[PDB]
């Protein structure tokens, strides 16, 4: 699993680009099109599981099929001789948890742009009967333009985890998790809301809303702390959207990414957040 | 015509917010609502001129019944005890060319999203037949929120001044000017364009395109002059949208506010600007 190997005689890796619980993404050459694309290869735990594989397909599946300026592209699965693999959109863009590594917030204006752009790119998905599950700043990629482009619908919440709270353990982070999740609940368009949310709070404040040593302490107060006030320099109508988006009950908040990303643009244009 | 004056009896100036050739804009309280607003009050060289009024007020009349967040609003015409006047909507928001004076251009990310913002403000103007004339950023407000708000569609231009060309002089700049403008023609919505298409060179490298001592000076270079090659360093699909929005000839621009804007959000997502 390395630089020349052609997955399927088709797609040939050049470069490992990210990493993570599930497997390793890797630039790549489509050969029978000559595009550059990315390309997840799972790890053998998850490819040999029949049923984690059947999950994973369905949601990948689906992501494959819409087409959004910030949804990041989702072109095939394949097996090559044993080792499983999604074929993505090569994204020339910096995932948001890189950019705030430097600037700590982003500047109000960006942050709101950014928070509609998801939005609506959620939204698309959530039409199409799908949920994220996992949205956070290292599947929001942004680009030298500004595009927003968000990555991994569907697949690392298939991993059919019990509840956090309980085992203690989260693949991944359990920092922008929606509190219903770490209950256990299966998520909904609403906890994708909860979740840009953490992400909108992180991104204007310059931190994240609930710190801990370990998943269990953070999901803990994603269940029952209040956040913290936003910084009193904020525009209340900014304060108050994010404070909706974060209330714990998943039936009081933004219903799905349209109405959130509605609510970013009355915001935005100097109106009070829109009722959810 | 000064503080604590109620024009009308209706509206109570407060403060002189802005000023320029035609008159003065003044921060005031409608009192029949208890709103604060701004209002233009003209200058005797145009209160007095019957026919300047007319086509002053088929403009302003035409914007009042357009509603969008990047249009801003105005909300009336009257005449107070001689003295003309045109109730506006009180923008907090920093006028284009305020800011430029401090960050000498916008990052590349912001001004895309102000041009798309401004191309689609203008693409409702331009539905209702309605051309702005003497875009410039003077009259692009920004507000905290990143929110453009579009002012004084029309009415600079509704007085009837012969060709740049041959009068040598320009009520206000001639720094933005259409070519075809500047030359005596009637502006279309394609002339809207470039003048943005000027707001957005000089938003993304720094500097206007063309400068000179004078009105005629710059005008000619409109007409005249191949803008100089934008930086380098900035994506060619954003120097080739800018490029494309300053052809000499209208019929060969993108010939209204939607168009630039779908071109501007074809760009920020990475693709090579459309067909105009």
């Amino acid at each position: 699993p390395r630089v020349g190997v052609t997955l399927s005689g088709r797609y040939r890796l050049q470069r490992l680009i990210a990493t993570g619980g599930m497997g390793q993404v890797w630039e790549a050459v489509d050969n029978r099109l000559g595009r550059r694309v990315a390309v997840k290869v799972l790890k053998s735990e998850f490819s040999s599981d029949p049923e984690f594989i059947e999950r994973f397909r369905a949601e990948a599946r689906t992501t494959a099929m819409l087409n959004h300026p910030g949804i990041a592209s989702v072109h095939d699965y394949g097996e090559s001789q044993r080792t499983a693999y999604l074929v993505m959109e090569l994204v020339n863009g910096e995932p948001l948890n890189s950019v705030l590594k430097r600037t700590g917030r982003l500047s109000l204006r960006h942050a709101l742009d950014m928070l509609e752009q998801t939005g609506r790119a959620l939204q698309i998905a959530h039409a199409a009967g799908l949920v994220h599950r996992d949205v956070k700043p290292g599947n929001i990629l942004i680009t030298p333009t500004g595009q927003v482009k968000i990555t991994d619908f569907g697949i690392a919440k298939a991993v059919d985890a019990a509840p956090v709270t309980q085992t203690g353990m989260v693949m991944g982070t359990a920092q922008y998790i929606a509190p219903e999740q770490a209950l256990g609940h299966d998520a909904s368009p609403a906890s994708d809301v909860y979740s840009l949310g953490v992400v909108g709070y992180e991104a204007v404040s310059g931190k994240r809303p609930f710190a801990g040593d370990g998943a269990l302490t953070v999901a803990m107060k994603h269940i029952k702390e209040p956040p913290p006030p936003l910084p009193p320099d904020l525009p209340p109508n900014v304060r108050e959207l994010i404070e909706i988006t974060l209330v714990k009950n998943p039936a009081m908040r933004y219903r799905s990414g349209g109405p959130f990303a509605d609510a970013v643009a009355a915001v935005r244009a100097g109106r009070r957040p829109p009722r959810p």
